[PDB]
């Protein structure tokens, strides 16, 4: 199954946002994706076509997958964090900031 919430909110602090991808009719995602071989690491938007859904749904490299389709991407292989985004009709990962205010 799968539910979420409707109505409007915009608090954007340190909560996970949802960027969700329409894919029109012959596309290929627009993005790749890194980090995962074995240990565990993350998956990780590793690189976004300059013209694609991603792009435009506000994606940007760094913006670290959570999950994906509810499935955790946090100890996935690579392979399969391409597929499943591919497979998948829909995209609809869980993504969040992975960066600091500049630490220093």
């Amino acid at each position: 199954g799968s539910s979420g919430s409707s109505g409007n909110n915009e608090l954007t602090q340190f909560l996970p946002r949802i960027v969700t991808l329409k894919k029109p009719p012959g596309a290929q995602l627009g993005f790749n994706i890194r980090g995962g071989k074995a240990s565990q690491l993350g998956i990780f938007i590793s690189k976004v076509i300059p013209d694609s859904d991603a792009h435009r749904a506000g994606l940007q490299e760094g913006d670290q997958v959570l999950a994906v389709n509810d499935v955790d991407f946090q100890d996935i292989e690579h392979s399969k964090a391409v597929e499943i985004l591919k497979t998948a009709r829909e995209i609809s990962m869980r993504v969040r900031f992975f960066s600091g205010p500049s630490s220093g």
